[PDB]
């Protein structure tokens, strides 16, 4: 008599049991977030670039011939544009070296042009301090970006015993004072991908083993300010194939020997430009010929402009399994003060005007809670499934012992 | 003999079993946080407002009569305040149209005043680019806030095939150059909720289907800078009644057909002002009469000033079950450079002074890890409880088989 | 016959069972993150400091004698440095009170010097508003930092019924307008830890019961801007000994009666300076003698400079079990506008130049989602282990009933 709903007690097992086994096959994960004060923490690499690509005093006669149009300094008939914009003192200088009567074109490449005309760390870096220790231009590695000759502090390449951070605050990080040298900025007479309307620098904080994409990803620092950048290192760990679609951390993709989102982007930005312009830009890796100024203006610029703005399809990247993110909070105070302008003016052999317009202090450091791990953890292991459907079996063929008793 | 602590083995079951069943009734939840590089991602809406509400050249004789006191331009006896502050060239203009001898008041409402005197996108927008494509004032929807005539890029209303983002960097987002038109700013002679001491604009990044609250929630952008806004879309999902107290996402509340915190706030800001001033402000929805300048100064301003600063009680909102947050990291570089000022001066038919004081470049884009889900997941399902108290029952009436054996 | 792999079915139990018991001993935890719109939320404390330590008009003859070298105003032979930098009008004033012929040294201590020469809230605070209510210098508590005489709004010490926040937006928070008084800045003739090249203020948002470390942790606010600081309170809860190594929240460590990272840092910064200079700095607690200017320059500065930049070893802190973090997003607009400069100039009895160079508006408020809890939760309780190894036992000595049946 009392056994009709005992096979109905089998119906309860089925419904409850069949969902815990479906839940496993969804392969669900939870998140383990730990914000903590670390010790012996590795300091990131800091890349920076002047927003002006070429120093006006270094642009030679041959430099202007090959690259003039690309820099919007010459029209098509190799002369100064009909318009343009002043300048009483500069137009004298430029038209003198725009005189091509007497001139025969000499060999030219953009990498050497960037390298020589590009702004120099040795005259930009007025002051460097990391953790009490004073750094020099030696502590900065030259790296080429779409901006030109750029510089990486703490690149930590070749034997260099990487710099560590212990606690929070400005003192436990990097401080640099810079002269952006506005009096060396190329006159802007038109708009091209090489000229800008802005004075200042671009900065990007990244892992030593991930290349910069400062054109796209970087932050700006304005001249005539001290800028505080309070940071936090975020370690993001993901789960392999069955739970999430991450690509393996330890390589292995193309021109760089560490897989990251940025490396993957530059990888096929190189492929794309080679497969379309027969040409690579200055900042791209590989061994293809460097783009000639004519190829930059006709092919290489629009090609990369297409990839970084229009493309929805060609250069897309998978998620790596390890990602380092840098949370940052920015802040400014004015430099110089009325009470200090004259000091710095004298100290660096400069006008008081100049100091207010060119001088810049950068502070990169971490806050107290400097380290964050965001790791995806498995929610239902195989053993926990068996221990749940097992203890589910012995509940309707094991806890029936107390219902038939009553 | 060996059965005295077997009912003491029942005591172990009770203590361990009664806490796993209490743990279920706490209804606990965990968090699933996923920061990832997305694809086919929806671009937010961008609302912006000039901090000056009314263009000085558009304030007519009738405009000054009705709204003069509210704008701190006239005292109570309809004349220019006894003090005030200059200006040799402006006081000539204002006192000419402050001459009310010969004048008879004409019909007036604030919405039309805002609409006509309000700053115009067509003369503010000097440059617009989204993802390589150039935008025009057509791509901006006019929206009224407490600031006045404001504008929303990518409002995505009425058929408009919403704009998408693929990757990280400035190129995959919006860039706009603006003239805030300081020479059109109303003279500030006193302090009111309509005048400000600041030049610049207010910006707010929000969902297409959530209204702006830019007065309260927005960020500022200063003139004479290029400002980079690196973003991250954060999707926050919460749990319904038993686990958390969220209100349903899909409606359904009052003047807007999507429930959000901002919509809920404006909802009863409208109710409150109607139920206290017999009046609605220009930016509020519904069908009540628009506030007259006199009602603004006497009733509507203090009423809303009470709600947004003092009120602890009247207009409080429940959490929605879906929230879109935008993490943002701001950055500046100077505009113009010494080497480009003259170009832009000529390009827009303006003084070099003007360019340094009025011109502004805004960049809104997402970083590489553009998308974040913060979803609350159930920690103890009903099936996992049964599989644990079941496997708990068969441990003291099932693993006694190995203790009586020894 | 059908019993050879039944002891092989014992092998399955062993492998699956021995990992769920190893998983427990790893003591794993998950994370519960809840971003929500709060109510009745406690407003933080806001500390700020002028970047100039000593007001030029308050530096007396005796002040210059004792502290002159430390301030880089005097060389070693008690005279004005041979160089230095101007100033036609200031060098007249300073050399008059640098005349020590006729002068006999009087008693001196840095705390009184900071207290008297330090910038005064009563002449810096031009405007204060919190949630519609106007605040005065009374609402600001004087606190000494390495900057000098600094000020804390909403310190909430001694009976003060702490201020609350309800919703998001500028209105539900603090707004302050400041004159940093650049015309009162001490001339900078050299570089010391007491002089700076920057005009502006340092700000830090912290818990009422945690001291400031504004030198290290604070953010800057530049003069001639309105700065918006959109905030979010983050409550971080950690797990005691067995799961994580947190130190107890409710005390109990040294000079402050609440354990926090900042309190712990100042604790042994005090110990260190006492145990090395026989000396404490002005901002440090305890009862040791205050450092004399000579001791500052010779001992106390380099000692603390060592701790905040070089030290990897001496002053390291454990994690507390409760931490309050403040996420912040910064933003600027220009002050004053061309149309308002003259008003403020007149209002505060100042030059139009002065207003552009000294005036500053600060806005501290929370966004809509103002409150965040990041709490570490236990992943495998003891009861859930037993209910899993129990339901694991009764799966190979309980679900064999269906395999021997077939
Ligand atoms: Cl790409
Ligand atoms: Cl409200
Ligand atoms: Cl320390
Ligand atoms: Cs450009
Ligand atoms: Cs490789
Ligand atoms: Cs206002
Ligand atoms: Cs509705
Ligand atoms: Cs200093
Ligand atoms: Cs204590
Ligand atoms: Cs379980
Ligand atoms: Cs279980």
């Amino acid at each position: 008599v009392w056994a009709l709903c005992f096979m109905g007690s089998l119906a309860l097992l089925a419904l409850v049991c069949t969902n815990r086994i479906q839940y496993y096959f969804l392969y669900p994960h939870v998140t383990k977030l730990d914000e903590v004060a670390a010790t012996r923490l590795t300091f990131p690499a800091v890349t920076f670039c002047n927003l002006n690509e070429f120093r006006f005093s270094r642009v030679t006669k041959n430099d202007l011939y090959h690259a003039g149009e690309l820099l919007a300094l010459l029209n098509n008939r190799y002369e100064i544009p009909d318009t343009q914009t002043a300048d009483e003192k500069q137009l004298e200088i430029l038209q003198d070296k725009a005189n091509f009567r007497n001139f025969k074109p000499k060999p030219f490449n953009m990498l050497e042009f960037y390298d020589r005309a590009g702004h120099d760390i040795r005259e930009m870096l007025l002051s460097c301090f990391f953790r009490g220790e004073q750094c020099s231009p030696e502590d900065f590695k030259v790296v080429f970006t779409r901006y030109g000759k750029c510089y990486t502090f703490n690149a930590g390449q070749d034997g260099k015993p990487r710099l560590i951070t212990m606690k929070g605050g400005t003192g436990n990080g990097l401080e640099i004072m810079l002269d952006i040298q506005q009096d060396e900025y190329l006159p802007v007479w038109g708009e091209t991908d090489e000229t800008s309307f802005e004075a200042g620098i671009k900065v990007q904080i990244h892992s030593q083993d991930e290349p910069p994409l400062i054109d796209q990803l970087g932050f700006g620092v304005a001249p005539g300010f001290q800028t505080f950048v309070s940071c936090q290192e975020q370690r993001l760990i993901y789960l392999p194939p069955p739970w999430g679609d991450c690509k393996a951390t330890t390589g292995d993709s193309e021109f760089y020997d560490t897989y990251s989102i940025t490396a993957c982007r530059i990888d096929c930005e190189t492929r794309y430009l080679v497969e379309n312009c027969n040409c690579r830009m200055v900042h791209m890796p590989g061994d293809a010929p460097y783009c000639t100024p004519e190829q930059y203006k006709e092919c290489a610029d629009p090609a990369l402009d297409f990839l970084v703005e229009k493309d929805n399809e060609y250069c897309v990247c998978e998620m790596p399994c390890n990602v380092t993110r840098y949370g940052k909070e920015l802040s400014m105070v004015k430099i110089p003060s009325k009470a200090s302008a004259k000091y710095l003016a004298k100290k660096y052999n400069k006008s008081e005007q100049y100091i207010g317009e060119n001088i810049l202090v950068l502070d990169i450091f971490f806050e107290a809670l400097n380290y964050e791990t965001i790791e995806q953890k498995k929610a239902y292991e195989v053993a926990g499934l068996l221990g749940d459907i097992g203890g589910q079996m012995g509940l309707f063929i094991g806890a029936s012992i107390l219902t038939v008793l009553e």
